[PDB]
DNA sequence: GCTACGATCG
DNA sequence: CGATCGGTAG
DNA sequence: GCTACGATCG
DNA sequence: CGATCGGTAG
């Protein structure tokens, strides 16, 4: 169903104006693939991860650290990375402070203390940034971030992303780069598929 | 002193490089004010109401707190501020957090919990964001605020500034609006009259 | 060969 | 305040 | 006549 | 997340 929620995606972005008819059609279908089978506590470190950092640098990252922590090259497991002292984990290339933020959600796991899979999934993005903020390492950003890439969620717009904001302010042709509630008014009429129109934004680059 | 200051810093400035020699040349002599003999919970409360707003915006609601909240047409006394309910001081202007905000100085004030004038003229910057980022409403940009229109520091460069951001892209001829480190970066030369560095480039858009 | 591009800590 | 992890495009 | 331009809260 | 106080330049 992830085909027809895109499909109508595309078909709506490409309703609003010339600008988004014509950059859904240059870009072509929306190829973003969300990982809702992944558990919340790898969900949220690899948003943490991902923090200032390009695709390719946090990849490069993660595939360390799967190395390292893991017996089988896949993610690791709480248990895994509370047995990884934090010097080792800064060896994969997180920050020393990511490092600690990362040991702090995988004993968050292990003590149940991150909401489960089930109760994040009936809870709004305004519920999810009060739970979640709670997580040292965690706030705005990356709680969007989660609920993109890993939660699946179609209306998400990531308004104070750096580079969305650059991108937003070509695409709408804006004298200087745009503030939060600017990008917020101006992707209004992309409703309820935000996420997609953000995707199609973070593409302009590649054309 | 303060103009042996300023004349030591222009000198500085316009011996680094073309582009700042010719900036201070065309703004002329910084004429910059600070206001020390404001106690702290007046400064404090003056960068509160600066945040996100304009000069004139932020004179004319403080023009209309000292008219509702004091006797004299003076700053409001803590005592004051506290003798007035949030709804009347959002009707001056404030938001409804800010005013929250300002109950809440003037209590800390009134309660002895602001550290003395005296104690903030022995700490370094990095140590005032430490201690009055404790006061809600108050963090990283309201405290070199405070920093450069309260206390008068020399040294101040708010890199996190948006204004300053825009100026600092023309001025050094960026491709992109810089981030808050490519302006710390940029604007090390300045060293140690950063502060001025900051005024003479919220100076440009009157040019 | 060289630069720039989340959220937390004393 | 003034740093922080890194692949890669300009 | 009309738009845009810190830090906190459920 | 998605708002928030307002004078004033474009
Ligand atoms: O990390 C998630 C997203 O963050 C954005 O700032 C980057 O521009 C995207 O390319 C990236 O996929
Ligand atoms: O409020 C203090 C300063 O904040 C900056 O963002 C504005 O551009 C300056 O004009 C103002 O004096």
């Amino acid at each position: 169903s992830k085909d027809s929620d895109y499909k109508r995606a595309e078909k709506h972005l490409s309703s609003i104006d010339n600008k988004w008819s014509s950059l859904v059609k240059k870009v072509g279908p929306c190829t973003l693939t969300p990982h809702p089978e992944h558990a919340p506590y790898e969900g949220i470190i690899r948003a943490i991860t991902s923090q200032k950092l390009s695709d390719a640098a946090t990849n490069s990252i993660i595939n360390k650290f799967c190395t390292q922590c893991s017996d089988n090259d896949e993610f690791p497991t709480p248990k895994q990375i509370m047995e990884t002292d934090v010097e080792t984990l800064h060896e994969c290339g997180f920050s020393k402070l990511k490092s600690q933020e990362i040991h702090i959600v995988a004993e968050a796991a292990l003590n149940k203390q991150i909401p489960s899979k089930s109760e994040i999934e009936k809870m709004s993005e305004e519920e999810l940034m009060e739970s979640l903020s709670k997580i040292k390492g965690v706030k705005r950003w990356t709680i969007e971030m989660y609920s993109i890439f890993t939660l699946g969620r179609l209306d998400i717009m990531p308004a104070d992303d750096s580079t969305l904001k650059n991108e937003a302010k070509e695409f709408f042709g804006l004298s200087s780069k745009p503030q939060t509630e600017e990008v917020e008014k101006l992707t209004k009429p992309c409703k309820p598929y935000r996420t997609i129109a953000a995707w199609y934004l973070w593409q302009i680059p590649k054309l």
